[PDB]
RNA sequence: GGGGGCCACUAGGGACAGGAUGUUUUAGAGCUAGAAAUAGCAAGUUAAAAUAAGGCUAGUCCGUUAUCAACUUGAAAAAGUGC
DNA sequence: CAATACCTATCCTCTCCCTACTGGCCCC
DNA sequence: ATAGGTATTG
């Protein structure tokens, strides 16, 4: 008994099928367990396992980190209160107690209800004097009087609890504050550099213009308008643009060749400036640095909108400005509405449901919603011009706690905190002794390279302690070994050398590693001249000369430089031909040139004695990113360089890691030669062996030492091995389920292993990324397309509009503008044709007015289009609006277009699966099936694991009319698995030589033709560019075995696809995750509310509702009834929530009795996860959606004729026009299939769905559109299956009629139905008659 | 075919440090005419505290990912059970 | 019970490691 | 975006 398995792996399904020699699917009697009268059941060996998607770890991580941050903010406040304890006790012995119980109702409060002062008079007086906390903050910063200790605490706690960001290193307010002064200093530096072309900046109000609440480019235009004879793209204009945060190109300002694009935000600017300073000199450095200072000024002016010379609290003063303008504008608006629109006053200032001022302050209206609601009211009235100005500036009736306060640096809060401490430490000595402690509470961050400050109970922690004691912000540098912790931070994530598994890999920018790469590439170079008989390798002397003369003098080395600067200058060759490198060398000595610029000592870099030192330096500059730790590590080399060089060296940093270790590159030595790997690369006689040849040569000891150094370690489990794969967690869930399915199927066939296993793997918020890409590309481009055409992110889900914006609103084949409103008239063309590369992504698509303008449609765009559009394409490439691959494909005609080789490769790619994750699945299955070794100690491959791409079975379905319609049911997953088994086995039988291509384990016209016509052996007649005909029976050429009988096997496939009994199994899963919805609802007199804290009664304090049920339990017990508490027997479903799960499982009986149940039949407790299957009458099935709701549990097995009719009639997906005509004729001849399909659906619904209202609405809708075209009627009959689909009910639409979901809001009936426990395949069942309980 | 190093791209996964809102209860004395219902007017911008209930290992740690039909024997892990 | 309509926490900065899609140079 | 919870209305 022989058989094969077909598998279809998806992100929510695993289809599976078993086939015999005749491509038939067996059927077996399977024993049935339980307490029903049924002892067995017939099952076909085909089905599909369905499951909810596997989830990433991201949301869990975000919740975890927010948890940690809440804890640490609480600890900051706790430190501060601990500092204030004794003196506050002297002042007010319950202040902190009133603060801790502020949330409690007065009934539950243990102290007076007024928190600050404890009496109503003083509290009202405080609120009258300081209506906001910022009033008190400003007062305490500015005033000189002794203050109440409680108000000091409140100010400092407000600064510490909400302390602002840390995006700016160092100190702040370094007199970079004033915009006028930095603008005048920029003018002075510019006039110093250009005495002939000076700028008259007199009468220019730089403060108002540059600090104006306007866009960057608008403020730039405003400032340039004040400068006659100066344009926005000149030098001064570009400096102002750089200071405003734009991306000015200083190429044209200085007549440069290398595109000097500078933005102060990018991390590359530090290099992008030095690069630039490499051309025009260092005399312009002062100018750009002054511009950066001005940028700092404007950024601060965005936040501090008040004069910094009237107060040391400009932030608090700016919040007070917000408050005062709010008060004035509110008084004015109230009076205006009273006078002009008196009937709208109540809706505006009293209705919290409306988005007026009432909903803005008391309701749920945002600032944006309130502005939208009130803009027409202001425009409609008179005297609202200034209010409209403030509204369009987004500065009208502003609150102080707002979404845009994330701009505030922590240094500003720190300045105000330090000012208050300076004021009040003259009266409170403990503030003087603890001033720096409080400042440290504010300023201290746990460094990212340290992680959780755990003590051996955090699987996320890696920190090591210098001493075993509690870590505080004041003793961190002493208790925490920041060095060891920062080293572990990187070393716990970096790879070891695979060749030497005990050695750490080198830094990517290690001098040794780059020497290795350069010599490795250089060794395989070959050259010819005239008198030479044969291409020769470069000798060791030649390679050293090339390294010293070219690689150590140019950051990049081109083939032109190799021909002229070496072969001409040294060898006296006027003509030379080179092989092994094209255009320029890929490897380069970048770090050599970095360090040569920094230390300016070439002899130091060339001396082999300093190697170690340099290797350490780079190592440091790669391990660490904190400049203090880098300084502490480089201190051991302080004697070798000047303080200038040491400063530059500590400023330089690297990221990235190589893939080989130092001990492999330049460590282990061949036994006889005594030479390392790099020694062979530098010189190897006339063999010139590279890395692979060196470590694979049996006449050397490298290979044997690699073998010896190898270790294997502990083997992973199946689950561990799958978890460690590189892929999406969803597809890994699919992979694990696939392995389990295979195990069960092997057990079904009596532990006999299959002949073949054919596997196919399906292909695998976002508009936010689209808007980000378009914004960055248009700004980098310098275009105003978002100015003239504003777009929202959702709109970018239209392909043509997204392409339009990615192309700057221009045709890509013609240098012309494109119209937005005409996008329907344009074309979206494939760069490389889809007949070769089935790529439908933006990476291979292009928006053009007419695809005819691409050239010839059989290839890549023509040379003429490339000549026309290459510069504009490069512009789109540099703005990252197109990728470099899209550009390269567009420009392929410059390189000869598509050769025959490329077309052969594309067609082969369409059929041979090369994705790595599918290879890993194949390896897992192959290693589980084939375990024995032959006489030569080589693996015996009893089971051949074939992998296929989806297009094979897709084209099979479309060519032999085995069509699929996904919306009818879930049977198509199983059918895909079956067709995979059939096609794969038949293909490898017909052409065994293809095993290397399709089975796991170890001329261009010819291969193009062959792989194009690989599947023709199924057809009877083939029309290929005339008509040929194949025999009825197809056999193998060598064996003579039969592979395909076209008269009988197609009927077999049809009968298999027609079978109504298909094992669809929805994986039952316990629900995990959040306890409930996250909304903190207000107080309500409902027992659905859940306390947010143990003592916070939700009837007083509000709380959560809508908990998630982890799983239900069947309870058979008794409950007290009525005032007499008489015991009444019950049987019901109890939903154990996620929050209750641990309590219930620790002791189920106590939990159930606390819920009210008595005399619980402990052995009748049945655990029922989500999707538990129940069968009722007439084959009607239900799945558990919760403890109080049910999902549909049956599959509508629509006959095959109706499925294919729906496919063809709906124009689901063509072929010859004669075959199109035959299909159309079949549609029109079987039009009565519409009524027959409605009849099938109606019978199914009346038997199983039981939604009378919805079914009647659907029948009326179908009888309403009987005159509609067959196309639309079929397309909407497709929608109708939402009523019958397995799973949760969902709303659908038949034409314009909407059918809302009929839900099953009660689970009482399943308590007397039959529970069905299914194995993973559903072939093994345990059926429990629940009616026999109770 | 499978595999490695390098260059260029493209898409994904995992971890650390931090900020700003939102919400919830309370505090921010509402006033006047009416028995009340109510009417008229005044006012509004701020703060405290919580932000998964909680846990023991008590850390400035952990608490939403992965994994789960049923039954037997098992403390569990784990095996085993049906053409 | 049954049906119906409404509800559903959001945004942002920053350090770093890893694999893998395709194209290319050289090899095992 | 789903699809399960919830109060409201019978
Ligand atoms: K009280
Ligand atoms: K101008
Ligand atoms: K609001
Ligand atoms: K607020
Ligand atoms: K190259
Ligand atoms: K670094
Ligand atoms: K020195
Ligand atoms: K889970
Ligand atoms: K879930
Ligand atoms: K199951
Ligand atoms: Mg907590
Ligand atoms: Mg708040």
């Amino acid at each position: 008994k022989k058989y094969s398995i077909g598998l279809a792996i998806g992100t929510n399904s695993v289809g599976w099928a078993v086939i015999t020699d005749e491509y038939k699917v067996p059927s077996k009697k399977f024993k049935v367990l339980g307490n029903t009268d049924r002892h067995s059941i017939k099952k076909n060996l085909i089905g599909a396992l369905l499951f909810d998607s596997g989830e990433t770890a991201e949301a869990t991580r975000l919740k975890r980190t927010a948890r940690r941050r809440y804890t640490r903010r609480k600890n900051r406040i706790c430190y501060l209160q601990e500092i204030f304890s004794n003196e506050m006790a002297k002042v007010d012995d319950s202040f902190f107690h009133r603060l801790e119980e502020s949330f409690l109702v007065e009934e539950d409060k243990k102290h007076e209800r007024h928190p600050i002062f404890g009496n109503i008079v003083d509290e009202v007086a405080y609120h009258e004097k300081y209506p906001t906390i910022y009033h008190l903050r400003k007062k305490l910063v500015d005033s000189t009087d002794k203050a109440d200790l409680r108000l000091i605490y409140l100010a400092l706690a407000h600064m510490i609890k909400f302390r602002g960001h840390f995006l700016i290193e160092g100190d702040l307010n370094p007199d970079n504050s004033d915009v006028d002064k930095l603008f005048i200093q920029l003018v002075q530096t510019y006039n110093q550099l250009f005495e002939e072309n000076p700028i008259n900046a007199s009468g220019v109000d730089a403060k108002a213009i540059l600090s104006a609440r306007l866009s960057k480019s608008r403020r730039l235009e405003n400032l340039i308008a004040q400068l006659p004879g100066e344009k926005k793209n000149g030098l001064f204009g570009n400096l102002i643009a750089l200071s405003l945060g734009l991306t000015p190109n200083f190429k044209s300002n200085f007549d440069l060749a290398e595109d000097a694009k500078l933005q102060l935000s990018k991390d590359t600017y530090d290099d992008d400036l030095d690069n630039l300073l490499a051309q025009i000199g260092d005399q312009y450095a002062d100018l750009f640095l002054a511009a950066k200072n001005l940028s700092d000024a404007i950024l601060l002016s965005d936040i501090l909108r008040v004069n910094t010379e009237i107060t040391k609290a400009p932030l608090s003063a700016s919040m007070i400005k917000r408050y005062d303008e709010h008060h004035q504008d509110l008084t004015l608006l109230k009076a205006l509405v009273r006078q002009q629109l008196p009937e709208k006053y109540k809706e505006i200032f009293f209705d919290q449901s409306k988005n007026g001022y009432a909903g803005y302050i008391d309701g749920g209206a945002s600032q944006e919603e309130f502005y939208k609601f009130i803009k027409p009211i202001l425009e409609k009235m008179d005297g609202t011009e200034e209010l409209l100005v403030k509204l369009n500036r987004e500065d009208l009736l502003r609150k102080q706690r707002t979404f845009d306060n994330g701009s505030i640096p922590h240094q500003i809060h720190l300045g105000e905190l330090h000012a208050i401490l300076r004021r009040q430490e003259d009266f409170y000595p403990f503030l003087k002794d603890n001033r720096e402690k409080i400042e440290k509470i504010l300023t201290f961050r746990i460094p990212y390279y340290v992680g959780p400050l755990a003590r051996g109970n955090s699987r996320f922690a890696w920190m090591t302690r210098k001493s075993e004691e509690t870590i505080t912000p004041w003793n961190f540098e002493e208790v925490v070994d920041k060095g060891a912790s920062a080293q572990s931070f990187i070393e716990r994530m970096t790879n070891f050398d695979k060749n030497l598994p005990n050695e750490k890999v080198l830094p990517k920018h290690s001098l040794l590693y780059e020497y290795f790469t350069v010599y490795n590439e250089l060794t395989k170079v070959k050259y010819v001249t005239e008198g030479m008989r044969k291409p020769a390798f470069l000798s060791g002397e030649q390679k050293k000369a090339i390294v010293d003369l070219l690689f150590k003098t140019n950051r990049k080395v081109t083939v032109k430089q190799l021909k002229e600067d070496y072969f001409k200058k040294i060898e006296c060759f006027d003509s030379v031909e080179i092989s092994g490198v094209e255009d320029r060398f890929n490897a380069s000595l970048g770090t050599y040139h970095d360090l040569l610029k920094i230390i300016k000592d070439k002899d130091f870099l060339d001396n082999e004695e300093n190697e170690d030192i340099l290797e350490d330096i780079v190592l440091t500059l790669t391990l660490f990113e904190d400049r203090e730790m880098i300084e502490e590590r480089l201190k051991t080399y302080a004697h070798l360089f000047d303080d200038k060089v040491m400063k530059q060296l500590k400023r330089r940093r690297y990221t990235g890691w190589g893939r080989l270790s130092r001990k492999l590159i330049n460590g282990i030595r061949d036994k006889q030669s005594g030479k390392t790997i790099l020694d062979f690369l530098k010189s190897d006689g006339f063999a010139n062996r590279n890395f692979m040849q060196l470590i694979h040569d049996d006449s050397l000891t490298f290979k044997e030492d690699i073998q010896k150094a190898q270790v294997s370690g502990q083997g992973d489990s199946l689950h561990e091995h799958i978890a460690n794969l590189a892929g999406s967690p969803a597809i890994k869930k699919g992979i694990l389920q696939t392995v389990k399915v295979v195990d069960e199927l092997v057990k079904v066939m009596g532990r006999h292993k299959p002949e073949n296993i054919v596997i196919e793997m399906a292909r695998e918020k976002n508009s936010r990324e689209r808007m980000k890409r378009i914004e960055e590309g248009i700004k980098e481009l310098g275009s105003q397309i978002l100015k003239e055409h504003p777009v929202e992110n959702t709109q970018l889900q239209n392909e043509k509009l997204y392409l339009y914006y990615l192309q700057n609103g221009r045709d890509m084949y013609v240098d012309q503008e494109l119209d937005i409103n005409r996008l329907s008239d344009y074309d979206v063309d494939a760069i490389v044709p889809q007949s070769f590369l089935k790529d439908d992504s933006i990476d291979n698509k292009v928006l053009t007015r007419s695809d005819k303008n691409r050239g010839k449609s059989d290839n890549v765009p023509s040379e003429e289009v490339v000549k026309k559009m290459k510069n504009y394409w490069r512009q789109l490439l540099n703005a990252k609006l197109i990728t470099q691959r899209k550009f390269d494909n567009l420009t392929k005609a410059e390189r000869g277009g598509l050769s025959e080789l490329d077309k052969a490769g594309f067609i082969k790619r369409q059929l041979v699966e090369t994705r790595q994750i599918t290879k890993h699945v194949a390896q897992i299955l192959d290693s589980r099936m084939n375990t024995k070794y032959d006489e030569n100690d080589k693996l015996i491959r009893e089971v051949k694991v074939i992998t296929l791409k989806s297009k094979l079975v897709s084209d099979f379905r479309k060519d032999f009319q085995f069509y699929k319609v996904r919306e009818i049911n879930n049977y198509h997953h199983a059918h895909d698995a079956y067709l995979n088994a059939v096609v794969g086995t038949a293909l490898i039988k017909k052409y065994p030589k293809l095993e290397s291509e399709f089975v796991y384990g170890d001329k261009a016209t010819a291969k193009y033709f062959f792989y194009s016509n690989i599947m023709n052996f199924f057809k009877t007649e083939i029309t290929l560019a005339e008509i040929r005909k194949r025999p009825l029976i197809e056999t193998n050429g060598e064996t003579g075995e039969i592979v395909w009988d076209k008269g009988r096997d197609f009927a077999t496939v049809r009968k298999v696809l027609s079978m109504p009994q298909v094992n669809i199994v929805k994986k039952t899963e316990v629900q995990t995750g959040g306890f409930s919805k996250e909304s903190i609802l207000p107080k309500r007199n409902s027992d659905k509310l859940i306390a947010r804290k143990k003592d916070w009664d939700p009837k007083k304090y509000g709380g959560f509702d809508s908990p998630t049920v982890a799983y239900s339990v069947l309870v058979v017990a008794k409950v007290e009834k009525g005032k007499s508490k008489k015991l009444k027997s019950v049987k019901e479903l109890l939903g154990i929530t996620i929050m209750e799960r641990s309590s219930f499982e620790k002791n189920p009986i106590d939990f159930l009795e606390a819920k009210g149940y008595k005399e619980v039949k402990k052995d009748l407790i049945i655990k029922l996860p989500k999707y538990s299957l129940f069968e009722l009458e007439n084959g009607r099935k239900r799945m558990l959606a919760s403890a109080g709701e049910l999902q549909k549990g049956n599959e509508l097995a629509l006959p095959s004729k109706y499925v294919n009719f729906l496919y063809l009639a709906s124009h689901y997906e063509k072929g010859s026009p004669e075959d199109n005509e035959q299909k159309q004729l079949f549609v029109e001849q079987h039009k009565h299939y519409l009524d027959e399909i409605i009849e099938q659906i109606s019978e199914f619904s009346k038997r199983v769905i039981l939604a009378d209202a919805n079914l009647d609405k659907v029948l009326s809708a179908y009888n309403k559109h009987r005159d509609k075209p067959i196309r639309e009627q079929a397309e909407n009959i497709i929608h109708l299956f939402t009523l019958t689909n397995l799973g949760a009910p969902a709303a659908f639409k038949y034409f314009d009629t909407t059918i809302d979901r009929k839900r099953y809001t009660s689970t009482k009936e399943v308590l007397d139905a039959t529970l069905i426990h299914q194995s993973i395949t559903g072939l093994y069942e345990t059926r429990i008659d629940l009616s026999q309980l109770g």
